[PDB]
């Protein structure tokens, strides 16, 4: 015969850690639940108690019956996991034989839709699958304690033998995420999209001084405390999973490049006309072609590939490519997202023509809102690209200089008239402030990357409007007002002074 005594183990259910925006308010919090497990020797000795028992675990009678029995010869099976402890005391309280429970958590998420994609969501084990929760599952999971039970012959617990392994609990995280910044951009980039009518879009904000990701919103969203019909469509974090060619919103990486040669200065002109460029069997164009002779702040408020495209001829392609490689386009956030995309910065030895040119307005690389928001932060923090962070940063890390600061400060003062200047960007500019930025095109998607205060920036930001089909409130370029509305307040709510002195 089995030992008439034998010491069985059970696992114990560690408290996952208390996730919180920068501000501390809750953004994932670990809720108690009760499991209910049984041995079927014992619940085959008390038939007559199951339909209530069935009916306390919200389970049909003869399904549950049917499962009793075809396990009859086990000693274990799970009841139901995580009933409200209300629930569970409720089915416990019917002393049927055979029942016993486990004190495990299930997390639930205050801010719900709002903070979707960056925090994510944990699977029935209560392990991590999106966002944050995934990315910092180990930190945030702790290590589960291992208990002993005395058990007899036919597995019915007689008493605790003793705990041989304590839980480790779940450690806290604060994000970098402020919520109050989170909550404009989910509610402006919500209603971008519903009238534009489009498929789907972004926003990232940063703090161009510390690297921190202090929004990232995606439409569609998803309440994580529901998904009960969740679509796969709703689920992508875009901000980090969508890649896309950046187009003009580049030109801002080639410029700095240029100012960097030696060879070119702002009050230089170039001669787009007529909007076109034929190099070999290529042709360079301009979507907008009433140029000619453009300064280097015009290339950037027409979007001339022809432009832009002469210049680096000019400079060559390594230092366009150097640029952009040291800001992190296509490159490793090292965010550590399981699955965030990388996309991709051609190289070459050889550069030919085409690929110099088209990299340089934004064509042919591949990038991410993320990244796109991060090369802007750096260009933002006069030069200096901080690392990126999703959590609350207390001391500054040192950034790697990789535009110098005299260019950064030029190129601030360029993208600002992209913004402020006649022909430039109209719908991007931030009332009281300020602000610079750069439109572009990646069945297409609408850009915007700026930051504000232009003369001393503090916030970056990305906006991204995915197959906008419907026409909006204002004309022009569909990402600009967002871009426009989520600025006003994001510097608002941060105490950012204005910039726009009276001569002062």
């Amino acid at each position: 015969q089995d030992p008439a005594r034998s010491v069985r183990h059970i696992a114990i259910p560690a408290h996952r850690g208390l996730i919180t925006d920068r501000n501390g308010e809750p953004l994932a919090v670990s809720t108690p639940v009760t499991t209910l497990w049984a041995n079927p020797k014992e619940l085959m000795t008390a038939k007559e108690r199951w339909p209530q028992l069935a009916a306390a675990l919200g389970q049909d009678t003869k399904l549950f019956a049917d499962r009793i029995e075809q396990n009859a010869e086990r000693e274990f099976i799970y009841l139901v996991r995580g009933l409200t402890p209300e629930q569970g005391e409720g089915v416990i309280a019917l002393k049927v034989p055979g029942v016993y429970s486990i004190e495990e958590f299930r997390r639930f998420y205050p801010a719900g839709e709002v903070v979707a994609h960056a925090v994510g969501f944990t699977d029935v084990d209560d392990r991590g699958r999106e966002g944050i929760e995934l990315a910092f599952d180990e930190w945030l999971a702790g290590v589960p304690g291992k208990r002993q039970v005395l058990k007899d012959r036919r597995g019915r617990v007689i008493k605790d033998v003793q705990v041989t392994k304590n839980a480790k609990p779940g450690k806290t995280l604060a994000l970098s995420i402020d919520l109050r910044l989170q909550y404009l951009a989910h509610r402006e980039l919500r209603n971008a999209l519903l009238e534009n009518g489009a498929k789907a879009g972004s926003l990232v904000i940063m703090d161009v001084k510390t690297g921190e990701i202090l929004a990232m919103t995606n439409q569609p969203t998803y309440n994580p405390n529901n998904r009960r019909n969740l679509q796969p469509a709703a689920m992508r974090n875009r901000a980090m999973i969508d890649v896309f060619e950046p187009g003009s919103t580049v030109k801002p990486f080639s410029m700095s490049a240029a100012l960097a040669s030696g060879r070119w200065k702002p009050s230089d002109i170039v001669d787009v006309y007529p909007g076109t460029l034929q190099i070999g069997r290529y042709t360079i164009r301009d979507v907008s072609r009433n140029s000619r002779q453009l300064d280097l702040t015009g290339i950037l408020i027409k979007s001339s590939n022809v432009g832009i495209s002469k210049i680096a001829f000019d400079i060559g392609a390594e230092s366009i490519y150097s640029v952009m490689q040291q800001v992190g386009l296509g490159q490793d956030t090292g965010l550590g997202f399981p699955g965030e995309r990388v996309g991709n910065l051609p190289n070459h030895r050889k550069w030919p023509k085409a690929e110099t040119a088209t990299l340089a307005y934004g064509y042919g690389l591949s990038v991410t809102a993320i990244q796109l928001a991060h090369a802007y932060a750096a260009l933002a923090n006069d030069g200096k690209s901080v690392p990126l962070s999703m959590t609350r940063v207390d001391r500054v890390p040192d950034g790697v200089q990789v535009i110098s600061p005299e260019v950064a400060s030029t190129v601030q003062g360029m993208l600002q008239q992209v913004v402020e200047a006649q022909g430039g960007v109209f719908r991007a500019q931030v009332p009281g402030y300020h602000a610079a930025g750069k439109s572009g095109t990646a069945a297409y998607r609408s850009l915007f990357a700026g930051f504000a205060p232009a003369t001393d920036p503090r916030i970056a930001m990305v906006v991204v409007i995915d197959e906008p089909s419907k026409a909006g409130y204002f004309g022009g370029l569909v990402s600009a007002p967002v871009f426009s509305k989520v600025m006003a307040g994001a510097l608002r709510l941060m105490n950012v002074p204005p910039d726009n002195l009276p001569t002062a």
